């Protein structure tokens, strides 16, 4: 752990699970369910991340960690939104086959995916040659 890290990795999980675009992923992507759930769990990663950097201040660097924390947010918004894209694309198709838009779903969500992780990745860093 680590608060903030466990946070980020309850996001992370719920993530992993939405990738599988099984049956119950897919009720809950036409509701707003899962976009629902997903920016909740962001919301409780970066509360979690500011009290920790407040906490770590206590025992150019600071604009790099700044930086850092804000790609970490905006890939997870451009997770929500690329989700918020596939449930419009659906209502458009008007009953027609979703396979299709589900394999291109998939395959652009483990690239954004990839990128939350790499980005993750260097937040911790920052987070250390600052800890």
């Amino acid at each position: 752990g680590q608060r903030w890290e466990l946070a980020l990795g309850r996001f992370w999980d719920y993530l992993r699970w939405v990738q599988t675009l099984s049956e119950q992923v897919q009720e809950e992507l036409l509701s707003s369910q899962v976009t629902q759930e997903l920016r909740a769990l962001m919301d409780e990663t970066m509360k979690e991340l500011k009290a920790y950097k407040s906490e770590l201040e206590e025992q150019r660097l600071s604009k790099e960690l700044q930086a850092a924390q804000a790609r970490l947010g905006a890939d997870m918004e451009d997770v929500c939104g690329r989700l918020v894209q596939y449930r419009g694309e659906v209502q458009a198709m008007l009953g027609q086959s979703t396979e299709e838009l589900r394999v291109r779903l998939a395959s652009h969500l483990r690239k954004l995916r990839k990128r939350l992780l790499r980005d993750a990745d260097a937040l911790q860093k920052c987070l250390a040659v600052y800890q």
